[PDB]
């Protein structure tokens, strides 16, 4: 019954598309305990023709995705935990640090 | 025809609810020129019973809202510019700096 979702994990979500959890893990742990709540995710796409600085290339060899993909920080959304369908994998700590920078760039956070 | 939206502005948006634009103004200026694109907003609510650190109290005397409200950074969403309905007002630069901190807290950005 405990639905555990972690920052940096890649989940299939209903917006069905993969996405990276980017809400902090204290907020995630609260949604786990309550069995409800908002998670914030960054959608992922397999079209990597142009990777902008507000997007992060995610290698297939680590993510559980079968192709190289890019996280689109400009498409960030908050969803209900009821929209979390299944976990797919995880981005590496280096990719997540890159996603931190892409999020700060997109949101004008310096 | 030029639809100009700025970071820190408060707009009525279709999710109809007020929200604070938090996407950077280079991304906003691009959506203005192209006449399409994603904007990132933080929804605002008039229930200020508990203001959590990932939320920011917005005073009525500055926002064009008639009551004190709070921006909910944990409810951040990206919307199409076609979902921007009308501008309502603007948060002060001090409130926006507070919203920057609430966004960094919610997104685990240090």
């Amino acid at each position: 019954p405990e639905l555990v979702m972690r920052r940096g994990e890649i989940w299939q979500v209903s917006l069905q598309r993969p996405a990276v959890v980017v809400s902090n893990d204290r907020a995630n742990a609260t949604a786990t305990r309550l069995g409800r709540g908002v998670i914030t995710v960054v959608p992922v796409t397999s079209n990597i023709a142009k990777v902008y600085p507000f997007q992060v290339l995610l290698s297939a060899t680590t993510t559980g995705l079968q192709v190289d993909c890019k996280a689109q920080a400009e498409q960030i959304r908050s969803i209900a935990t009821a929209a979390l369908l299944r976990p797919i994998g995880r981005v590496s700590a280096a990719e997540l640090a890159q996603l931190d920078e892409a999020l700060k760039l997109h949101l004008d956070l310096w």
